[PDB]
């Protein structure tokens, strides 16, 4: 068991120049991958979760060139459905934005191709998606567990009338959006009930048009997909900074700034998570905001209660940053913490109780009362890149914090922690 251990950060400032978007990149390298043309992508995001896509795709016969840092890459369309036979296993690793995408776009035609990932992949939900596939045609078996994958894709989707379940993810969602398209039938995707964190979707959209297709959305309620289209390449597109990882560097100033400011995301970026910054704002810490940067200033601190469902990434970074908040903070309608790298609602609990505050995990909310002082802890966490990041911030105190398994962070940020001393200044 690696580790590593913070010392106490007296202040933060400085200039985050960000990684790229992990949910733009591996949408844009599937997208990239089915249109015709070459995409050249540019910040593309070199992580854990972008490399199981890069494989898989690598895998399915798509050719494609990195270069050194692997943050540009020259993509060779396909110029149609990707296919593969024998019951090829794609290997996927804990990465949502790879299972399910591809779950849905290699049901496009014949194929024979088994989906599958570390043990907390084959826990993590994937029925209500396989559910709108199969009333579309697809031929999908579980071969563990009914509901979860792995999976093995036999092709069938043709489109027609599908239902699917937006209450547990969006993710499912965004992959009958991205493989629609494609089919050789119209779609119409009827949601059953709500849609939690729509702004993933509003990601989706944006990377589809860029790749040359829309659809008509109605209300979100339902999406019509005219069949029989084609992705074409953008010629060089831009991938967004992550604004999910830029909030740890924003939560940093808040707490113990000095003025941090983050480049390659801004006023007009298209990721939901953006809106973190409303937060810091809304606890009392002063925002800048510029065409490619956002910047936090340190002012004060205080509790909120507030509905987070519309960020939930970056909500997690809201719950470390309670610990210097004055007051009692609430998260509030986070159910969806629980199906992610790990079930979020109950590590954040166990683990933001070690450094000393008094917590109440509610079955779909967190309630954090911060303690006079923290106290030290060795914190676990949990496969989970973002527990990591967010317990982080505890050395922004007068203790220390060892934080086990660090490079977990890779998954979206490998380089997270040098990052963070970057801006770590003693004086
Ligand atoms: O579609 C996406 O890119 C994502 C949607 C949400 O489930 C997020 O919680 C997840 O980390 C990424």
């Amino acid at each position: 068991m690696e580790s590593l251990t913070l010392q106490p950060i007296a202040r933060v400032d400085g200039t985050i120049n960000l990684p790229g978007s992990k949910s733009v990149s591996n949408r844009a390298l599937l997208l990239a991958a089915l249109a015709h043309g070459k995409t050249v992508l540019t910040n593309l995001l070199d992580s854990d979760d972008v490399r199981h896509m890069l494989n898989a795709l690598t895998a399915l016969g798509v050719s494609y060139t990195l270069s050194a840092d692997r943050t540009r890459c020259e993509i060779i369309g396909n110029g149609g459905p990707l296919h593969a036979e024998g019951a090829l296993e794609l290997f996927l690793g804990n990465a949502g934005t790879a299972m399910r995408p591809l779950a849905a776009a290699l049901c496009l035609g014949s194929n024979d191709i088994v989906l599958t990932g570390e043990p907390r992949m084959k826990e993590r939900p994937i029925g209500h998606l396989v559910d709108a596939l199969r009333l579309g045609g697809a031929k999908i078996t579980y071969l563990e567990q009914e509901n979860y994958p792995p999976l093995r894709l036999q092709g069938g989707f043709t489109g027609g009338n599908v239902d699917v379940d937006g209450s547990v993810s969006s993710q499912f969602l965004t992959a009958l959006l991205m493989t629609a398209p494609l089919a050789p039938e119209d779609t119409v995707i009827r949601i059953k009930g709500d849609l939690v964190s729509k702004p993933y979707i509003d990601i989706t959209l944006n990377l589809m048009k860029t790749f040359g297709v829309e659809i008509e959305n109605q209300h979100y309620q339902q999406f019509v997909v005219k069949g029989g289209q084609s992705y074409q390449s953008p010629g060089t597109y831009l991938v967004e900074g992550d604004a999910s990882s830029a909030s740890y560097f924003l939560a940093a100033a808040a707490i113990k700034g000095g003025t941090v400011k983050v480049t390659g995301i801004g006023r007009n970026s298209m990721q939901g998570d953006i809106r973190f910054a409303d937060v810091l704002e809304k606890m009392g810490a002063t925002i800048c905001w510029g065409d490619d940067y956002i910047s936090c200033t340190r002012g004060e601190l205080n509790a909120i209660d507030m509905d987070m469902n519309h960020i939930p990434d970056a909500a997690m970074t809201i719950a470390t940053a309670a610990l210097f908040a004055k007051g009692t903070t609430t998260l509030r309608n986070i159910y969806n913490w629980r199906v992610k790298e790990t079930d979020r609602l109950f590590a954040m609990a166990t683990e933001l109780r070690k450094v000393g505050a008094e917590v109440e995990e509610g079955h779909d909310y967190i309630r954090i009362t911060p303690p006079e002082k923290l106290n030290f802890a060795e914190i676990a966490t949990y496969n989970d890149h973002r527990m990591a990041m967010c317990f982080s911030l505890v050395a922004l105190s007068d203790t220390p914090v060892t934080i086990l398994d660090p490079k977990c962070t890779a998954k979206t940020f490998p380089d997270y922690f040098e990052q963070l001393a970057r801006i770590s200044q003693a004086a």
